């Protein structure tokens, strides 16, 4: 143990009119990234301090490292070509419905110390479909599986207690036995991803 295997996405083409929608939904997974570590209690450093909270991507999208940028990307080219993958369909079916949505204007207090204030945008109005309720669930565990595979793959282990001395983290488990809170963070995290899709006018189906 362990060994994750996610979806096979090598058979999947990103076609070019679903690439803009990619780009809004890494875009929004950093203002959502941004938004959850400030909750936390992450503050901006220049050099990524776990003592004093304090980390270095901490900053407006448009000028994150140009390596981090394209992590992003990953994590959202990947659920969009999982879905492909999973037989699912994605339509641009009007291209105006995606004027009226607006983004979150957090507190004042969010605003960080070099001026970065995370603006996810919000979709706490859209009620997704059932059907997409039980896409979001296994795109969910799946998600856990392409971290877990990367991470090991980056030489990351199990470890009881997390620490970077060594890429040990408690949450490299299979899906199986992981907790509970961890299980609904990440059908949240993919919730808000299929909410990036309808808000854009762009339309999915489960078959």
């Amino acid at each position: 143990s362990f060994i994750p295997c996610p979806v096979d996405t090598s058979q999947v083409i990103l076609p070019p009119h679903l690439e803009k929608i990619r780009d809004r939904l890494a875009e929004n997974i950093h203002e959502l990234w941004g938004m959850n570590k400030i909750e936390l209690g992450w503050t901006f450093g220049k050099i990524r301090d776990d003592n004093k909270r304090q980390h270095p991507c901490l900053v407006e999208f448009s000028k994150l490292p140009e390596t981090e940028k394209n992590y992003n990307l990953q994590m959202s080219t990947e659920t969009l070509k999982t879905l492909l993958a999973l037989g699912c369909h994605i339509a641009h079916v009007n291209p105006a419905a995606e004027e009226d949505l607006k983004k979150v204007k957090l507190p004042k207090n969010y605003m960080m110390s070099n001026g970065y204030k995370p603006a996810p945008l919000d979709l706490s109005d859209v009620k997704l479909l059932p059907p997409q309720e039980i896409l979001v669930d296994k795109l969910a565990e799946n998600a856990h599986n392409v971290w877990a595979k990367d991470r090991i793959k980056q030489g990351w282990t199990y470890g009881i207690q997390q620490d970077l001395k060594n890429k040990r983290n408690p949450r490299l488990v299979p899906y199986a036995l992981l907790d509970e809170r961890t299980k609904k963070s990440n059908r949240d995290s993919l919730r808000e991803a299929v909410r990036t899709f309808v808000g854009y006018g762009y339309n999915i189906e489960p078959s």
